[PDB]
């Protein structure tokens, strides 16, 4: 079965480590950071793999039940949620996931909505249940961030109106904030089991192999509650792209594909890349910023290549 | 000719081109009576989007723009005029042959979630990071200010005074404020999306079975709320996976339907067949409103093309 990409663009494209458009393409060739990031994670034959799964709805989302009000050193109020899977059933920690799949896959304060729709009704209601939603922070490098525990901590502004035992869920929006105190690393990996425990059944870190090549990355800029910034999201490929290989599960011809960022209107290949086996993309360019270049772009698949091939400069 | 296809996502991976949600069970209501005419999650079996819808699960009910003015309300909360731009940041045309610009809401409620601002420009001088905020916010859909059509619409927030005219803006859903009989939620009321005196024009057509004993199969999904009470959901004909997978395939139609099959993967079984239209929507034979009972791992399934005159096995 023939490999390929699915035909949508750069402004038709959505980003796999946050409910986000892809904005722009990204090197940064002298980043110091190891890249192992856990969400938008699929091998070139459709083998998801960290915590990703196939719903955008669900990259960086919880589902679950507050238990408590809990207390924190931290500003705001806290409280204590266990978490399921997306689809409800119950979180099994000996599944060989690091994580619930759609767990955020990097350091910081992520800003979001907690809702719940209590489980109990009343008839006088109709027989319908009460609701409530309120804005909400999970600090992913919290010691009390343990969601292959079955349990996160989120800080709400609202001080009381949040109920024990209701099914919860939590609808990612941004960051809270960048500042020094949010700990905001893209690259840094929670500790999903808690302070000082290794993670575990990790997707594979990503680099590239083959002198002057970069890692090219699908890049997103993600809002902000507050405060100074303009923080951005990188992925690996876009979430389009972990559906349709997931689909498709056509065997990899070899470790490398060559692929042409083709302009649609003109014909044109605008810059090749090399497709890694374990679903990244290398490029030759020594410099890092955005790529500039029509949002109506797209990769093509032209070939499968080996690690002796040597890309054309970008 | 190309072959027709559907993805092979099971239920558990499939997300309403409605709202941004996950599709929760299958749903009919035969007994229906608005006309079913929604705008987004609209797709011809050959790969034509129609009404307002477009390929973003991001884009779905989102929107773009900049504040220009602050008001505030006689009794509570405060109200933003909003000029609204393309999602892709280019300058809504109103003469484009679209209802709206593409992925605005396609139903009358009070949609809940956020606006969030991060500044073009920096104070001279003074650091080189822009300022940014966000607070949760009410779209009345079906407010007289909601003319998205003619390039700006209203949302209103708690926050009094920290939203910023002149910044770019974006409205991130999240469910519904409320669903009380003055919040006016009703999936399949259309917005007036100039304004109420003047008519929608461009709208992708409704949808009716054809066949005496059908009725339409939803993918359904119940929606965060605000405050109150409900269980409020909103029904789309097709997940936005299949608008994405049509439009990428662009498959001829060979028939005026489709004979899709649900089968379950476990035992192979068909559990029911349905009509997939060459507009873009399901019917069944049901005679019975609610959820259809089935495993979330099973999935449709391309049978071949047939007649509109093919008759059903009653589910
Ligand atoms: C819920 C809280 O209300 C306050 O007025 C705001 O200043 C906070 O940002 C937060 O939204
Ligand atoms: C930089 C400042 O951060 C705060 O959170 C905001 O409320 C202000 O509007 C401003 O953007
Ligand atoms: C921003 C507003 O703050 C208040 O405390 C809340 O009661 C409202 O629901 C809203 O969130
Ligand atoms: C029914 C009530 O509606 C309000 O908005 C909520 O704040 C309460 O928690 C409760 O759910």
């Amino acid at each position: 079965k023939p490999f390929t990409l699915p035909i949508l663009t750069l402004g038709e494209l959505t980003n796999s480590r946050f409910p986000l458009p892809i904005d722009v393409l990204y090197t940064n060739p002298n980043e110091s950071a190891i890249v192992q990031c856990q969400n938008g994670r699929c091998t070139l034959d459709g083998e998801l793999q960290g915590t990703t799964q196939l719903l955008p709805t669900g990259i960086c989302a919880f589902r679950g039940k507050v238990t408590q009000q809990v207390q924190d050193e931290h500003r705001g109020t806290h409280w204590n949620m266990t978490v399921t899977n997306l689809n409800g059933t119950p979180f099994d920690p000996t599944e060989d996931v690091p994580a619930p799949l759609g767990t955020p896959d990097f350091s910081g304060q992520i800003y979001g909505v907690i809702s719940q729709r209590n489980t109990n009704t009343v008839p006088g209601e109709g027989n319908l249940p009460a609701n409530r939603a309120h804005e909400a922070v999970i600090a992913t490098y919290s010691p009390k961030f343990t969601p292959k525990l079955g349990n996160i901590q989120f800080s709400t502004w609202e001080t009381q109106d949040v109920s024990s035992g209701q099914p919860t869920k939590f609808t990612p929006v941004g960051l809270a904030s960048v500042d020094a105190n949010s700990h905001f690393d893209q690259w840094t990996l929670p500790s999903y089991s808690g302070a000082l425990t290794l993670n575990m059944n990790l997707a594979p870190s990503v680099a590239p192999v083959f002198p002057g090549e970069c890692l090219l990355f699908f890049r997103s800029f993600i809002p902000l509650k507050g405060g100074y910034g303009n923080p951005a999201i990188d992925c690996l490929m876009p979430q389009e792209w972990v559906q349709h290989l997931y689909q498709e599960s056509a065997p990899s011809l070899s470790d490398v594909a060559l692929v042409r960022y083709v302009n649609p209107e003109t014909g044109r290949t605008l810059f090749e890349a090399k497709l890694h086996r374990n679903g990244f993309l290398t490029v030759a360019r020594n410099s890092a910023g955005p790529v500039v270049a029509p949002t109506n772009g797209y990769f093509r698949f032209d070939s499968w290549v080996n690690q002796f091939y040597t890309l054309a400069p970008m």
